[PDB]
C-alpha cells in the first residue's frame, strides 16, 4: 500500500514541509512515493529535491529556465526522469494513473487551474490554498459534484483541525465541499481558532498608526498581513462555510493565543471534539495524505503540564473590521466572496507598501463590497469559471480606482 | 425505530440524569423505550419513576419492599408491569428479547453480576461502574470474547470522552476490552484528565489534618472521598487500561481544574484529539445509547470565552499516594487491582466515617496489597469469579483485620 503523491509548488513553504515530513516517515517505515515535483521557477532548488526523491515527473512552468533544468538533471545517474513544462505538464501529471494524491501548494489565485485538473482526473486534492475556496467555491462545488471520486482534503491548519474531529464513517458517507456534510456529520458549530496577530492588545488609536513594519517584525507577507488584520481568519470562516456546509452564524471566532487548540466542534449534542498539538503544518500535510488513518511519525509529544495554560477570547470586531466584512460576504453569498477576496488581495497590497493605512484596508473592501450587484449564478462549469474571473478581475481593477481617486 | 432501554440502578445520579436526558429526547418523537428499571430499596422514588415511563419491568433487589412496591403501583391506572426481585429478576430483566441496551449505574463491586448478566444476553452495556471493570477486567474480556454481539461501552465521563475522541470507522472494527483496541485505532496515549478534588493545593502538613468533613464539603458519598485522594483518578487509569488496550506507561494523569477538557486522545502521528463540555454526566450517558450516532438536545453551548482559562498539571504522588498504588497494582496484573478495589473500599469508607486519617488510606491499601499472594488464574469463567468474589472478599477482611489491629 505505497501512497503515491505529487508535489505542486513543492519549493514553497507547503511543498517543503510535506516533503520533510515524507522525508521522516519513509525513515520509519516506506509508506511514500513521491511520484512527481512541479515548481514555478526554483530550477536549482528542484534539482536537490529530484536528486534525493527520484520522482517519475519533473516540470517547470517557466518555460525559460526549461533547458536549464535538463541540464542539471544529467548529473543523476541511475535516474531517468519525464521532464515537462507548463500547463501541459500539470496536466499530464494530473492525468497519470500512477499518482493517487496532489498537494496544492502554490499560492495565490493561481493554484486553481492546477486543482481543477486534479479534480478532473478524480484524484485526492490535499488543499492548502484557502483563496481559491473562498473565491471560486461554487465552481469546485460544481466540479466536485461532476468527479464523484475526487475529494479536497483540507490542509488549512484550522479546517485540518475541525476534519480531524470527525467521525470517518460518516465523512466516507459524504466528502468535504458537499451540500450537507454538516448534516451528515451532525454538526452544530465550530470555534475557528485563531492566533489573534500581532495587534491583537493595540487600542484603535494605536491601530490608526500602525504600519506593515509593524505586522512584519514565521510565514509569508502576504498571509502575514492577513493575520494582523484578521482577514486571515474572515477567509477562514468562508472556507469553513464552503468545506463543512456550517452555516455563518454557526461559526465563531475566538483568539487563542497559544496555538495549541488548533479548532473544536461542535456536534448536535453539545459534545465538543478539538485538535491540539505544537503549532505545526507537518500534521496537516500527513493527515491530508493519510486520510482515513494515520501513521507513525517522530514528531515530539505534546506535553500538556509544560504547556500549562490555555487562554481564550473573542476578537474585536471593531479592531478587526476585515472579520466583519467577511461575515457580510459570506452571509450574502453569491460572488461577493470572490470580491472580497480579490479586494483584500489588492488592499493588503497597498498596506504592505505604505500606500495605505490599517483602517483604509477595510474602508476599501467594504466599499468595492458596495459597488458590487450580485449576479445570475452560471449553470454551466465553463461560463462559471469565467464568471469568476472576470469578477475576480473587476473588483481587483476597483479597489484599485477607490485607492487612486481618495489618494 | 426506538431503542428500547433497561436502566439498572434507576434511583441514583447515574440513573436519575439517564432518566432525564431520555425525557428530553422523547418530547416529539419516541427515540427511546423505557422497558426496565431497577434499584435496591429506594420504592418511593421507583414508583414515582414508573408512574412517569411506565416500563414493562420494575426490579427491587430488597425482597422486603416488594409488597410496598406492589402497594404503590396499584395506584397506577391501567398498568400491568412484571414486578420482579433480587438476582432472578435482574437476569430476567436481562434476558428478555425486548431490551436492547441496559444503563448500569448500580454502585461498588455489586455493579459487576448484573454487567456480567448483559454481557451473557449479548446487550449493549453502559457501563457507568467502574469498580467491575478495576476488579474483574479480565473477567470481563473473557466473556466480551464468548458473547460476541455484547458491547461495553463507557459512561464514566474521561473515559466517554475517550471514547468519543476515537475515529468510529476504527472503534467499529473492535470493541471495548478487546485485544489490539489501541492498535486498531492508532491510539499512542492517553491523557486522563482530573478535577484534582478539594485537597489538590494543600501542603503535606495541611493533608494530614484533612477529615472527610472537608471532603464532602456534589455526588455520592463514596465516589466523593476517592476523588479527594484521587484513589478515583488511579482506578480510572486501570479502567482505561482494560476498556482501551492501552499501557500503563501511555497513561498520564493530569490535573485540569477547571473541569471542561474530559480527557485527551494522542495518535501514532502525535495529534491530540480531545473532548471538552461543561462537568456533566448527561453527554456521557446519551452518547453511550446513541453511538455511533448522536442526536440534539437542548443542553447550553459551552462557551468557550467565557470559560476563558484552561490549566493543565501534574499531581503529586507524593500528596496523592493512592495513585501511584493503582498504578503498581495495574502494572503487577494478575488480581492486584481486585484487592486494590476491595481495600480501598474498606479504607474510604473508614475515613468517610472518622476511624482513620488521610494517610492510613493508602497506608492501609498499600499494607493489603503487599500482602496479598499471586493466584493461578482460571481458565474458565466460573472458576474465574468464583476466584474474584474470593480475593474481593479476602481482601475486605484483611484491611479491617489491619484497621481492628492498629487503635
Ligand atoms: N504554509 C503555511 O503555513 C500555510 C499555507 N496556507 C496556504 O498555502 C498556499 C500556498 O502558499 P505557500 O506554500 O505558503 O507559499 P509559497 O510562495 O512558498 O509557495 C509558492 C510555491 O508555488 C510554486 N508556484 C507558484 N506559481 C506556480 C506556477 N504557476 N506553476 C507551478 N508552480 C508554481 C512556487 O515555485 P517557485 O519556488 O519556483 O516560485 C513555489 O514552489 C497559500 O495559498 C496559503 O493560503 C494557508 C495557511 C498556512
Ligand atoms: N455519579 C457520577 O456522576 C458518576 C458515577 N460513576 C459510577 O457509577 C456508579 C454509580 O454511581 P452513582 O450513581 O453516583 O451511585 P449512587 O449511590 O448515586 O446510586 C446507586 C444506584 O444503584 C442502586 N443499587 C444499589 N445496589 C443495588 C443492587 N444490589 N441492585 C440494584 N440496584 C442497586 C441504588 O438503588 P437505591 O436507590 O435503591 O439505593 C441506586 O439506584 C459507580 O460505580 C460510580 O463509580 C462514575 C463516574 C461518574
Ligand atoms: C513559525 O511559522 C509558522 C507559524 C504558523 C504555522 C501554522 C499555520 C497557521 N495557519 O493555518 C494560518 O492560517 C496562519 C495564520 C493563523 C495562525 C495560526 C496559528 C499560528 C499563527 C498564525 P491566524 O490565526 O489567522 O493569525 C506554521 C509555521
Ligand atoms: C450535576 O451532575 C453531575 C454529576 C457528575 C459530574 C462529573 C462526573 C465526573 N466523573 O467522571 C468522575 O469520575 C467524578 C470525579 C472526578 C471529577 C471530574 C470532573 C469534575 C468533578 C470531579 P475526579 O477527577 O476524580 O475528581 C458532573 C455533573
Ligand atoms: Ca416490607
Ligand atoms: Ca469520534
Ligand atoms: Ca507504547
Ligand atoms: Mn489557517
Ligand atoms: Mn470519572
Amino acid at each position: 500500500k505505497p501512497i503515491n503523491v505529487a508535489i505542486f509548488g513543492s519549493t514553497g513553504s507547503i511543498g517543503t514541509n510535506a516533503l520533510n515530513i515524507i522525508r521522516e516517515c519513509n525513515k520509519i517505515e516506506n509508506v511514500f512515493n513521491v511520484k512527481a515535483l512541479y515548481v514555478n521557477k526554483s530550477v536549482n532548488e528542484l534539482y536537490e529535491q529530484a536528486r534525493e526523491f527520484l520522482p517519475e515527473y519533473l516540470c517547470i512552468h517557466d518555460k525559460s529556465v526549461y533547458e536549464e533544468l535538463k541540464e542539471l538533471v544529467k548529473n543523476i545517474k541511475d535516474y531517468k526522469p519525464i521532464i515537462l513544462c507548463g500547463d501541459e505538464g500539470m496536466k499530464e501529471i494530473c492525468s497519470s494513473n500512477s499518482i493517487d494524491k496532489i498537494v496544492i501548494g502554490i499560492d495565490s489565485f493561481q493554484g486553481l487551474y492546477s486543482t481543477m485538473y486534479a479534480i478532473m482526473n478524480n484524484k485526492i486534492v490535499a488543499l492548502a490554498n484557502k483563496e481559491s475556496i473562498v473565491s471560486a467555491g461554487f465552481f469546485l462545488k460544481k466540479l466536485l459534484n461532476i468527479h464523484k471520486n475526487a475529494k479536497i482534503i483540507p490542509v488549512d491548519s484550522e479546517h485540518s483541525a475541525i476534519f480531524q474531529c470527525l467521525d470517518n464513517n460518516k465523512v466516507l458517507k459524504t466528502k468535504c465541499l458537499q451540500d450537507n456534510f454538516s448534516k451528515i456529520n451532525n454538526i452544530n458549530k465550530i470555534f475557528l481558532c485563531s492566533s489573534g496577530g500581532p495587534f491583537q492588545n493595540l487600542t484603535m488609536d494605536e491601530l490608526k498608526n500602525v504600519t506593515s513594519e509593524n505586522a512584519l517584525k514565521k510565514m509569508g507577507k502576504k498571509i502575514t498581513i492577513d493575520s494582523a488584520t484578521m482577514m486571515n481568519k474572515g477567509l477562514e470562516v468562508i472556507e469553513t462555510h464552503f468545506l463543512f456546509d456550517v452555516d455563518y452564524n454557526d461559526i465563531e471566532v475566538i483568539v487563542h493565543k497559544e496555538c495549541i487548540i488548533h479548532s473544536c466542534v461542535e456536534f448536535i449534542d453539545k459534545s465538543v471534539i478539538s485538535q491540539m498539538y505544537y503549532p505545526d503544518m507537518q500534521i496537516p500535510i500527513l493527515y491530508s495524505l493519510t486520510w482515513p488513518d494515520r501513521i507513525k511519525t517522530n514528531l515530539k509529544p505534546l506535553d500538556l503540564a509544560q504547556v500549562s495554560t490555555l487562554t481564550f477570547h473573542k476578537p474585536s470586531l471593531e479592531h478587526f473590521p476585515c472579520i466583519k466584512l467577511a461575515y457580510q460576504a459570506g452571509i450574502k453569498g453569491n460572488f461577493y466572496p470572490t470580491v472580497l477576496n480579490a479586494s483584500n488581495e489588492i488592499a493588503n497590497n497597498l498596506f504592505l507598501n505604505n500606500k495605505i493605512k490599517y483602517f483604509d484596508i477595510s474602508s476599501i473592501i467594504s466599499q468595492v463590497l458596495e459597488s458590487f450587484n450580485s449576479q445570475k449564478v452560471s449553470e454551466n462549469s465553463e461560463d462559471l469559471m469565467k464568471q469568476i474571473l472576470q469578477i475576480h478581475s473587476w473588483a481587483k481593477d476597483k479597489a484599485t480606482d477607490i485607492y487612486n481617486k481618495h489618494n
